[PDB]
């Protein structure tokens, strides 16, 4: 059966649900310039493509994603002024992951994995659960736990990362449409990536502070921090196996059966 | 190439972008019935935009999801299990972000393909705040097409012979004969029409209750049976939506 | 004794809720044609509100002044001048706080009744905020009945009797036979039927454009002509409503 | 003609305000006023003023605020009293900002706000504030607002002497007392009974607020004072200096 | 030790938090004349909280530093340099975060110390706002106390030998000598009363104007002179104030 | 002169809007054992008035209240004494600042933050009101932002301050680097006695919430300042303002 709630019939849902303790897992995403090789919805298809192996190996389900997240910064997405990147404010994102984990609380969920897959998300998903948990707690509801996760962070092994940066890891900020996506993008939907069109700049690289309204000279011109020209899908299907199995096993230990 | 934004890169959309026509599918995560999955409302609209852009050359930007509240008298109610609703401040506010953005792309044609039958009118504000916004910088040539699907399901002759029995109303055609007639000709996986209750269309009296009464709602979820629902109806009525979309969209936003 | 609170002492009204039921009328400033005055839509309701609660011991707040934007196909749209629109936000949060507001008094039943077409989702959204916040307060009691006063004029005879022609739909009755009618028999001194423009009823493709394009609707603002109406038909009407609406109250919150 | 911008047309208003035209918008409230006067006193004295003053101007009135903000103890008794239903002070300020809004569309330029509940004040400045800027955004400065409570416009000593011989009390403290009473008198006599008035001591407080409210701090009638000594012809009085010192003012701020 | 809970360590604040009382002075940065700096609705609530709490045994909270807009009739207006406002909301917003806060660590006796004129009642709506909620969470014994430390001074003998010329009144009194006396008292670095501008007692008519009007404020923005300031009328002021208060909150919250 | 705006007359704030507006952004939050819990206000304080008096710029009121503490970079908003906003709260007071400067005239304007949180909010609050001043035209609105702790990176510098390693900013919460530079610049507000010497806090590459307590070491702190000095405080303290100085010269030149 399918682990994608949206396939399900709300019955299917219902008795999940009913059988307690049944994990949900909520991939937040964004539409986003990745370069000149990749296509803009990168954000939302790979943390989905890891919800969904992740829920088939522990037996959770998957919700519809977040396709829109928030604002593209310089310093880890290029910058809000690319075209293409469709951005939310911030409040508009946290009222979504608040609106949507009161309703789960509301079918009888009391387990949520949010995975966010956009660099920018993580502060306004934070803030969506705290509002969302403070207002479960008003209804004298306090048994609704929450664990949220950017996968990549999961890419923790030194030999994972000597073998995707053989001359040093330059932090997950300027990886954008680099190597690390690239390599997924390129094992999971290579249709939807050109290689030949990589360009082959070098890493960005930024002083210790932001600069605002957005300066476009600051950015690598094809929108990208880093070059992805190394990625491959072997790298790609590393990636995926590692995340996939460090993720199934911290919801199988905090969420256990 | 693909006519979704999602798939293309920004040079492959900036190029494409004030005369490009943008579509903005808007469903729901509802429940729809013992026979149906629940992400009818995204599917629909979504396959429907697809065709239509594909037909006269627009972009399909990544749906909503999530829509308002679903409403007894026309969804069977949000107390249901499974649907997940946004608070209409929340929907409104999504949908004035991205026009928000598309303007600042350079698009000026925008039309929204409401899918969920509760969505309607935070969908308007959404689009006023936003219009409201672009007028505070001098610009008023960004226009808006806001459209139900169903509603170019009009023509006499193609209703008798969707509905040989006689038309429902779209308020009750929540997981009925034409929803389910559009999956089986789309998604057929996703439907088991030997699930279908074939209860009596539900009614209701000039009025609404709150807090929902379940009560009044009808077992399954749904407002009408799916029973009769066909491939073949599916078939007709999604080339009557895709030809009409498309003719009404090359009328407002003439190529 | 009069059934408007606004002209009750607090005591007077603290000992009804301690005994009730409150009715809230919601309308709106809105242009009405050539031959109307503009606050047809709150005059209209709390008159029948006013009637109903003298029949079943019921009391009347003060009317809501101000209502959602104007749409185009079931008010001619919001570009008029006259016509006074709140947003969303401000709809949704008034009701809000009323509700609020009457559960801190005491009260426990509501029937908010609708007299401007736009407003019936944002009253929606208010009143579900409302209950969610009541229910923080452990408050699970507290029951509302809302509805749009001319959904009960159901009755073939009746709409025969109205619409000779054939019923227009609510949406495009604005300005039109129903509501003059209503205005002839309650205030026949703001209506000059010789101001009355005839013309056709408004038709509009299945779908809605933004900026609103004042092309789009009959010059006078009216979606239907009023030609026809009388204040024979207004009596009627306001029969056909204050029976049904009184008879609908006490059915959901009995004696 | 009728001044009430409700009873005429869109073609009627539209040809008045074709901005030279001022519009008055009476803001209100519902709350408690004592045991012998109703509770929508807010609303229906300053909309009987702007309509006096409307038709001796020339000017004309939008339908009121019904809803005020929440009643506080040391002006109004407290909002813990029943009937008295209060609006968050976002949903006024946003009542008035999208009323601004709509106004300016019309093409109107010239707008009095006319508060009638002690408690308004600071929500209907923030409305116009954020009204104003928006409308700043578009280029738009031309925009102006005259807002006034009416009983502010009440200074001469002659008048205040026969209203209150002991000392004027403070407009604070006035709530449901002989000055309200009296143009209740004056205008609405069938929804006050005088022999129901509590006749105690001028409410006192100490230098400071107290919250949660404590009802115990407010004469149990909900009235700040007595308007046992309230009349008909002190109402009269009271009418003919507000309309004409607020029509005069208007004229000034918005010369024809 | 220090009665400044930012000086103090989480630990020290634990051991003495809900029969501690806490003290949150609320000012602003506004302009406040030639003659004097314009931190001054800052420095003069906290000065006075600090001697307060070291008397009664209270801790001090950091203090909001920018309040609500200045308004003319009691501050010049907006329109000034320098004065750097919040909007409403934000202000109301934050009082209402601070004080979910307190009740979280286990403090339930709060007391606001306004030092300037405007902040008052968007402090209010702050306080009810985060009472509601604590109702929610079924708290109801965290109480408030909220005032503006110049209205202590009220006693008839101090008014006299304060203002021998006699007593102007609190909105007049922006960059007067009031607040000037209690600079020169506690900050005198921080005046210079060579550049104070003598002129007469601002006066309005009995209403207000939007836009603000400039010219209807003394040039220097202060609203009455402070020529006649002294150091010994600011001690005076400070004595009075810090007692009374004391007594005040010795009083509401009873040890 | 005074480098604080609170502290000019508005006709002296007036003369001086070419200037460079400085806002220092921190929280009260508890920072261990042995330190006060104003110290993300104090630090960036002390640093935006050095750097304003090198460079001649004027510094606006702190922000004395930040974003929610985050167990992984604070040890979590479960303590007593941390008092924070909502980002909502924190966005508009930086959104109503902006608005009010531009006001005034000015187009210069580098806020300091001070404490980990706030970043994204403070960038929000930005975002917003540049939009608002699109609205009007303007766009030489410049803003400059900043955490001051990041301009101490010299592998030299890093080298002095921990020659047995650099934990990460992260777990620097009432460690080694806040603690020199209070023991430098505010010693009557430390207590080394009272530092408990835990090892460096550790956690999984992800967040549970409701935060657990157990998961944060109990001081509160997520490293141990035992090695932390005034000479450190001292050798940071120079980095940052002349890294700073150096910055907004660049960024905001004659
Ligand atoms: C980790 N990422 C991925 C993304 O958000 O595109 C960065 N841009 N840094
Ligand atoms: C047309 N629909 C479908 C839907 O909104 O789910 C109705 N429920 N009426
Ligand atoms: C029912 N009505 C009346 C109105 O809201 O004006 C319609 N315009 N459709
Ligand atoms: C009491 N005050 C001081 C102030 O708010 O600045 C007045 N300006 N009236
Ligand atoms: C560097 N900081 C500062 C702070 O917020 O205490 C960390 N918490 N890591
Ligand atoms: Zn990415
Ligand atoms: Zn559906
Ligand atoms: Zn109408
Ligand atoms: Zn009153
Ligand atoms: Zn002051
Ligand atoms: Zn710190």
């Amino acid at each position: 059966k399918s682990v994608f709630v949206g396939e399900l019939t709300w019955k299917e849902y219902e008795a999940r649900v009913a059988a307690g303790d049944c994990v949900l897992m909520l991939p937040v995403g964004a539409l986003e310039q990745h370069g000149h090789h990749m296509c803009m919805n990168v954000d939302v298809l790979l943390p989905t493509a890891v919800c969904k192996r992740v829920a088939e190996r522990i037996g959770a389900l998957v919700m519809p994603g977040l396709q829109y997240g928030y604002k593209s910064q310089q310093k880890s997405g290029g910058g809000n002024h690319f075209p293409g990147t469709t951005s939310l404010d911030g409040a508009t994102l946290t009222g979504t992951v608040q609106d949507i984990i009161r309703e789960l609380a509301r079918h009888g969920a009391r387990r949520l994995v949010l995975m966010n897959g956009h660099y920018q998300n993580s502060m306004f998903i934070v803030e969506g659960i705290d509002l969302a948990l403070r207002e479960l707690r008003y209804a004298g509801i306090q048994d609704f736990k929450v664990v949220v996760l950017s996968y990549w962070d999961f890419v923790k092994d030194p030999a994972v990362i000597q073998q995707l940066y053989p001359e040093g890891f330059l932090g997950w900020d300027i990886e954008h449409g680099g190597v690390f996506e690239t390599s997924l993008m390129l094992a999971l939907y290579p249709d939807l990536v050109d290689l030949d069109r990589v360009v082959d700049h070098p890493p960005a690289t930024f002083p210790p502070y932001d600069v605002f309204p957005v300066d476009p000279a600051r950015t690598p011109a094809p929108g990208t921090l880093s070059s992805a020209k190394t990625a491959s899908r072997e790298k790609g299907e590393l990636i995926l196996e590692v995340c996939v199995q460090g993720i199934a096993d911290a919801i199988r230990e905090e969420f256990p059966p």
